[PDB]
């Protein structure tokens, strides 16, 4: 099967965004602050948003399952907490309506300078009650402390406990910078010495990392660290959200197959068609299929094998599903 | 010949760093404020620092000329520090005129109008014979509290740049902040339309453009979303990338998606990465090796990357080279 580990619910009924606008307006004008019970979205509206969009494209592109999370894009913790709760529950409802095609990843109620421990309640709820298989961890909710700082340790302890990886994800290309920064911080520190089980997924093919792989190998060398293969590659993985063959080829040239996870982040940032290839920039499965560097077996690793090892909760959910249908 | 457009004077005598620390401690404690006359750096110390390091490596690696610039409070402080650092690079160029040509460091400072950098800029170009400047897009240092390169606040500098025919290398002062700055600078230009007002303006984005080439599809797609013209016309007549990409696969990608006209040789030696790749036995930053080993570039295209493009992007450098060969036949 084909598993897309990076996708956001960008097609939600307008009622969701309307509620958000009321909430945001309520920050400066508490008189217009909305109540959670005021948000009403029916299953019919939910089903329509999926069938006409994500589901349709997955069928046309040959994707079977997407790890589905709330879209990225300030108030205090109260605002963030309420908003994350709403967004996660909607992704959960989508997974219930289309259990074979969507499984959730959680948005955390982070807030600038607020202790990450405040996000544990939502994290646990999503994993235990909604069956989510990973979390989206924002390294810079805004100066934000590096991922190697102990402020993040309570989240890491929970991630190891529940066996869930974290996609480093910030909220026109700022996200590419965050990917590179996250990787650099890990190379500079020794986080995985403290949490050997910890797994991070850095999107967009690792930001600029593969393109500057020699620089990072050289930096680890000067800092007297072990080779990257051992220092970070048993803990850091990259998704395939690279929108052109040359980039995908570079990715598969310098990054081990074990560290590459299929993803496309469809109906997101880039929704146009590349006039030179004739197909959509984000139809990334085509770049993997077209690859002459990867063997058939390695492509299957990228499509499913790797995600099932990096996301233990996902592997368990898939094994249980086939057992019930049998 | 082979021209390296990216290199910093990273081998200066300790006297420089010591003076700097004193100046920094002076902003808070005026009693420890050092005087410029207190900085002692002799010609012999400069020669030794170059002969044993940059010059030696250039010879071993087969590089001929490096565009040499200073290593990565208020205006008075920055003005003094910049003047000191630029003068040192100038002194190096006087001591080794065939191997080093200066690139100016501007005395930028947060909250200070960039136009105040013109004096030092003109001095370096007219008096020191510098051929370019290093423009810091975020003088605040990671704050990003500074306006985008497309903002009117920078025009005064662009005016002087177009007038004096000098390009600017987008360069910032965390372990990989420079890579992020490169990508951001490119994105800002794509999002805006600075070159509409400055058709002749030229920016050089180091480190192979940060992450731009690796995500070329994404940028072409974003250009489409924003209804902008094709990148080739929208920015590639004004933006160029250097070859400070420390591995063959990266260089090959650069040469797969970026036109040869937009690629300029550079290695930024004796800088961030000074080690040897155990899998090849060669230094990571010996970038000429990647260009030479390229099976994508033709002999002519390689020469374009080694000297042709730099002489086109750096008009003052091209002129100085012609004068040198003429006045001396
Ligand atoms: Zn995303
Ligand atoms: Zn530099």
């Amino acid at each position: 099967m084909i598993i897309d580990i990076h996708g956001h619910y960008t097609t939600a009924p307008k009622a969701l965004e309307d509620w958000r606008n009321r909430q945001i307006a309520g920050i400066k004008d508490p008189s217009v602050m909305p109540k959670v019970s005021e948000l009403k979205i029916s299953d019919d509206e939910l089903q329509a948003s999926i069938i006409e969009n994500q589901l349709k494209k997955m069928q046309e592109r040959g994707s079977d399952l997407t790890v589905f999370s709330p879209r990225a894009s300030i108030g205090d913790f109260n605002v963030s907490s309420t908003w994350a709760a709403i967004c996660n529950e909607l992704c959960y409802r989508v997974s219930q309506l289309f259990p074979d095609n969507f499984i959730g990843a959680a948005m955390l109620p982070q807030s600038p300078g607020v202790d990450p421990k405040t996000c544990i309640p939502e994290l646990e709820k999503c994993v235990k009650e909604y069956g989510f298989v990973a979390i989206n961890l924002n390294p810079d909710p805004s100066t934000s402390p590096p991922l190697t700082d102990r402020i993040w340790y309570p989240i890491y302890e929970k991630m190891v406990e529940l066996e869930i990886p974290a996609m480093i994800h910030v909220s026109g290309a700022h996200y590419l910078n965050a990917d590179t920064t996250a990787f650099m911080q890990c190379v500079a520190g020794d986080l995985f010495k403290d949490f050997p089980e910890l797994k991070f997924v850095i999107p967009h093919g690792g930001g600029a990392v593969p393109y500057h792989w020699g620089r990072f190998r050289g930096l680890a060398q000067e800092m007297k660290k072990p080779l990257l293969e051992d220092h970070v590659l048993n803990n850091i993985f990259f998704d395939t959200c690279v929108y052109h063959q040359p980039g995908i080829d570079l990715l598969n040239t310098v990054i081990p197959v074990d560290n590459v996870l299929f993803a496309s982040e469809m109906i997101g940032a880039v929704r146009g068609i590349d006039p030179r290839t004739g197909f959509y920039y984000d139809d990334t499965k085509r770049y993997i299929e077209a690859s002459t560097i990867l063997t058939p077996e390695e492509k299957q690793q990228i499509y499913e094998g790797n995600a099932r090892r990096v996301y233990p909760r996902l592997d368990a959910a898939l094994k249980a599903k086939g057992k019930l249908e049998h």
